[PDB]
């Protein structure tokens, strides 16, 4: 469900933030999870995070924008944390 | 073949055990094998270790009791004896 | 398009060559984006550097042999300057 794609991305963020993972394992995995669901924006915007195009706070941006078109009301409280914490 | 991917799983696990690779890059490696053999229950259960749900002992487990019932013999020996190293 | 995706490669073998990415990042990014294009053999060879049979630099030749044979130009100048770089 749409609810589990929200909590793994806000993990694989929060792990991310700590210090655990760095940028290219969070865009793997964040792509990788992505992609598992059947959404494939948000997976571009992850792959040009990944590429080097963007960075965390940037990619966290157009996410949030794109979960905003797609109606993804629990990802948007996510990213939207995640981005007030950077 | 059965054997190759056995061979290239046990590889990916001798390599984290070492301390070549992390969880994170053993989760992403071991997923991407099993994804490319047509193995979905057992890219689940590397997905469960990549979101952070279970450790690295407690998916060698599950991935053991995944591959009894799928008759995968050599799998079945590198996963008991990368238990038992742990 | 080819461009987009030579330059996708040239960019992650140079954060390789720098230090800031490890190998099976590399691979891991490699493989990915050769995946995203619909290239497999290319995929199949970044896969045998990823279980760890081969190393960079034969990579990128084996690589440059595919290459040569889909006739992608832009990626043929990339790999022989990682080549060359090495
Ligand atoms: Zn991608
Ligand atoms: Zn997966
Ligand atoms: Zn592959």
């Amino acid at each position: 469900t749409m609810e589990e794609l929200a909590r793994r991305v806000g993990r694989a963020i929060e792990r991310y933030l700590n210090g655990e993972i760095n940028e290219v394992e969070l865009a793997l995995a964040v792509g990788h999870i992505f992609r598992d669901y059947g959404l494939e924006e948000l997976h571009e915007i992850v792959d040009r995070l990944l590429a080097g195009e963007i960075s965390v706070l940037e990619m966290l941006f157009r996410l949030y924008e794109a979960a905003v078109k797609l109606g993804l009301d629990d990802l948007k409280f996510v990213l939207l944390k995640a981005i007030f914490k950077l």
